[PDB]
């Protein structure tokens, strides 16, 4: 009966109960093969050679063309629009009335009243939600990320979306445009020769290297793929599947699944009654072991997850009196967390114990979430709740397992803290969950993006 | 420029060498989602509730009709024919002329003059030689097993192919029939009602508990998939993936993975020169810690791994005098290792040591083979080897890592043996196959299928 998410919610209880014991399963990476070669050897080479990164499936599009697409993207976003032009894109941050993160992506300023953004589908929602309802003139459209699971059926998209990365990434660019390629500054976009087309480029990179993302109209994806597998040959650069591909930000250092703020406040009721009752926010689940009854106490605000320095009081928009309240230098921080290597093994131990009641979470490798949006408690030697681990894995590159977390500021880095991994009371009831017995993991605050540090 | 197997050995220096470095990568169980809840979880429901097992998109389906599919079976099979009647199937078992396995695979009797075998790509291409080149009158209709990495790509079968398993697995078959159904003897073939649909079955089972293999054609797979689904939820019946559906034979014993016997010997030169450059015997891996310079020592027979009930000198089959030459109780058996559990453990710490120069080779779950063909050594307390593992992973079910090996016939179970786990000088080139050291896991000789055995 139920069809968008106020009715879902009035109906369903209290949301946190919810959102913890959805039925949703694992959020999928899809299509793309979960791996080419293997993960560990996919993990090292973006570190070593070069790898080709195949991001055509897990993203929603939304293409935004009109009149009024740019106030659309200033009225919403937290980022400066000042002299923003063609040809640069921006990690467009949302936040709600009342301050809090919805989600984020990158919106692509392709040309005069021609933008595109590439993310999850909350921060994609919100744009649709304003354009549809907020007076704008400006026309949408909507090209989901793929099915979860298409078992055998067709998948089209409107783009292909590729990265190369690594350390020899420029000199496989290099090789395929024919020639030397400038390095522009980070997030400007121009374009490069692929096998005799123009393909448009955006500057970016990772591990202290200069990578490229680039994209085209779908028909050309595998003309564009085999090339650049051919001419990397010579550098190392192997595909990476989709086992490997998103443990990739557990050492770059972007937290992709901040809960999207909006189940709570009066100025967002419109906006649930506009969320179909099968959104991502509506049917999407939340996993770990921090337990609150206020679903508030899962937001984060943008200076929490590392968008402080995006935020820019030089345009209106949406929250923008709630994070001119802020004292950014209060707030919790972002971190990765070092995991501890005794208590990891301890983890995998329990697995084959055939005498023990229970048996610790399963940590997946290299990507150990189970759920779409992330919440594991972490906590200091007296037992208080500092933190929220929101991200989690594990590097071939480190041999460590990492995690994204938001701690409070004073916390220094090299302190030794706690993640509680695993769920209260033998699990929750999702999919991902196996029944199983928690445990508080040794943790390391250190530098994000990650870099070794001694306790 | 080779275009057969017989080139491409000419070619490629030693055999062994070849297969084992070969660029090939994972064998992969295709185009089913990897998970649909967890696999632990679908383990967990095949042995305490039901499970839709998919097999639509792994194996390799011939079609063959005419007045001389029969002969062309019993020509190949060491099993008995007589008295083989449409709606009987049987585990079709092809040996060479010097006595060796091919492969296997199901083969329905479906009408007369009308078989379809169902099974991995060696049995059938000795098929189709045997059909194309042996003067047979017989049409055969090839439907290659899916692609490993469509990519998106649309994936086509003549026939969908389910099994329905479980302790409750007979509950939701009568809920679906509309009645009570008839449980036949093992492996023949019925029908039963699937939402109005005339839907044909194969008695089946495991873990002590009767099921049905079904299938249909094609367009009908959602239709029925849906069905089954739907009634099942009474029982608990939920789909399995294909991350953990192969590892279901660790449990049930039948060994997957022989390697095609057919790279020596002057009587199969002719099939040598058949095989296409690009076939699984020309371009597949072998993997593990079985290290001979002879091909023919990964070669077994059919008393080795478990078809010596099977032969039947009743009629003419090619390899019938090699294995009339045989004395069946001194060859090898097929067994159950039982891996140690403080050992497995001790393969998994490795990960997470960042100052170790090496680590053991990577464990992955369920399943952990790394190669087409699995191959590690099994020693004794002297160091002899004294069997070959050839399928390996882990139980959710038994809480242990478990193999499926061939050892000398007169080792006891409960014997703790070892296998060697990993490959030789950092292991070889295979695309799977990490740096990695060794480690001699200590295991325990069980029956099979497998039975919890003290030591």
């Amino acid at each position: 009966a139920p069809t968008n998410l106020e009715q879902v919610l009035a109906a369903g209880g209290n949301t946190v109960e919810m959102l913890r014991n959805s039925q949703i399963g694992a959020y999928v990476y899809p299509v793309v093969a979960p791996e080419f070669s293997n993960w560990r050897t996919e993990q090292w080479a973006w570190r070593n050679s070069a790898v080709l990164f195949d991001q055509t499936h897990h993203m929603v599009d939304l293409y935004i063309r009109g009149k009024d697409a740019l106030k659309l993207l200033s009225d919403t976003m937290i980022n400066s629009p000042k002299g923003w032009e063609p040809n640069k894109a921006k990690q467009y941050v949302p936040v709600t009335p009342y301050g809090h993160v919805i989600g984020d992506g990158i919106i692509f300023y392709l040309a005069e009243e021609e933008f595109v953004y590439v993310g999850r589908a909350p921060a994609a929602n919100w744009l649709m939600y304003h354009a549809q309802t907020g007076g704008y003139n400006v026309d949408i459209v909507h090209d989901d990320r793929s099915p979860s699971r298409p078992m055998g059926k067709p998948v089209q998209r409107i783009s292909w979306r590729f990265q190369i990365q690594g350390p020899k990434a420029w000199d496989v660019i290099e090789k395929l445009h024919g020639g030397t390629l400038e390095k522009l500054k980070f997030f400007n976009m121009a374009e490069m020769n692929i096998a005799g087309m123009k393909i448009r480029t955006l500057r970016h990179g990772m591990a202290g290297a200069p990578g490229l993302e680039i994209w085209g109209p779908y028909e050309t994806q595998e003309k564009a793929r085999n090339a650049i597998l051919e001419a990397g040959k010579e550098f190392g650069l192997i595909p990476v599947g989709s086992r490997a591909y998103p443990s990739n930000t557990l050492e770059s250092g972007w937290i992709p699944s901040p809960l999207p703020a909006i189940y709570t406040g009066d100025k967002l009721k419109a906006y649930r009654e506009w969320l179909p009752a099968n959104s991502y926010e509506a049917s999407g689940a939340i996993g770990g072991s921090f337990v609150s009854s206020n679903i508030e106490d899962y937001y984060v605000n943008p200076y929490e997850i590392g968008y402080g320095p995006f935020v820019k009081f030089d345009h209106d928009f949406i929250g923008r009196d709630a994070l001119e309240a802020i004292d950014p230098a209060t707030q919790r921080k972002k971190v990765t967390l070092a995991w501890n290597g005794d208590d990891m093994a301890k983890i995998y131990a329990s697995l084959f114990d055939t005498e023990a009641d229970a048996h610790y979470k399963f940590f997946d490798l290299p990507l150990a979430n189970y759920a779409n949006t992330n919440a594991d408690a972490v906590l200091d030697a007296a037992g208080n709740v500092v933190g929220m681990s929101m991200f989690t894995g594990y590097s071939y590159n480190e041999k460590r397992a990492l995690s994204l977390a938001t701690i409070d500021h004073e916390i220094p880095v090299g302190t030794e803290l706690t993640v509680l991994w695993g769920e209260e009371n033998g699990g929750t009831r999702k999919t991902t969950v196996e029944p199983h017995k928690q445990m508080a993991v040794r943790a390391v605050v250190s530098p994000v993006p990650y870099s070794v540090t001694a306790r």
